């Protein structure tokens, strides 16, 4: 579907928000903080602060209000209590807010501690796979093309793109049509259109793309047991490119991305 100027705006206010929890829980991933309290800590937020409300509660049954996946954990980890975040760690918490009923959808990677340098290394490729990806959107532009493009430059990197996931449209629904793979793939066949709203949000192994999901029915790790990493962006497809309505301050790609 194709947003209206005022679904935009919208649009814009809910990525905002989302982006802005990720920007207010940065000072709480510390060693020693339990993924429990950054959960709590991101809701509070979100009702409290944002007067909205997560989009994730609920969804599919999901117990918490954002997910927290810690390095070998791909997605849908599940903030706990007894789970402490400690030196060295990579985490992913992704949020997705509803606000004025639209949907911000965002995750960033957090580096714990003192960062290793395969970690640093992981987590900056999987950005910058997200950036060439959000530098190649604009009309006319096959998502097949941007999907390949992800897979060939993170794979160059000896790392492999998860095939369980991928972005999607989304709107007043979390995820809608389309859907947003983060590599090449026969099936998909999506030309681009100015006022489409959609994620990227590819998922990246430093090992192999195989996963494993966890006895809870949620928490899912790299098959091989490597560290994964994840960033996740909204973006509006703009007349000449797009614009990301989930930027951060730390973000190191422009708001606005011309053509
Ligand atoms: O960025 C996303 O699109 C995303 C993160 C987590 C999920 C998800 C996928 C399937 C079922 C439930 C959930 C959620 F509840 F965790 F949101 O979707
Ligand atoms: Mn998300
Ligand atoms: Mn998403
Ligand atoms: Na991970």
């Amino acid at each position: 579907s194709i947003k209206t100027p005022e679904d935009i705006e919208k649009m814009r206010v809910a990525g905002r928000l989302a982006a802005e929890v990720l920007e207010m829980i940065e000072p709480y991933v510390k060693p020693g903080v339990s993924t429990g309290e950054l959960d709590r800590i991101c809701n509070d937020y979100i009702v409290n602060e944002q007067h909205a409300v997560s989009a994730c509660l609920g969804y599919h049954g999901y117990p918490k209000s954002v997910c927290i996946s810690i390095n070998e954990v791909v997605c849908h980890g599940i903030p706990d209590d007894a789970k402490l975040l400690k030196d060295g760690d990579i985490v992913n918490i992704d949020v997705t807010v509803i606000k004025d009923g639209f949907h911000g959808d965002t995750s960033k990677m957090f580096i714990v501690g003192k960062p290793t340098i395969m970690g640093e290394r992981l987590c900056r490729i999987t950005q910058e796979s997200l950036y060439l990806a959000l530098r190649m959107v604009k009309p006319g532009i096959n998502l097949r093309e941007i999907g390949a493009a992800i897979q060939k430059f993170v794979e160059a990197e000896g790392f492999s793109v998860v095939r369980e996931y991928c972005g999607h449209g989304i709107g007043r629904g979390f995820h809608e049509e389309p859907q947003v793979l983060h590599y090449d793939s026969r099936e998909t066949n999506v030309v681009l259109k100015p006022g489409m709203t959609f994620t990227i949000e590819p998922m990246v192994n430093a090992g192999k793309k195989e996963i494993r999901t966890m006895k809870d029915g949620w928490t899912v790790k790299t098959k091989d047991r490597s560290l994964s990493a994840q960033y996740e962006h909204t973006i509006v497809v703009t007349d000449n490119g797009c614009e990301i309505l989930t930027l951060r301050k730390d973000d190191t790609i422009p708001a606005i991305i011309s053509h």
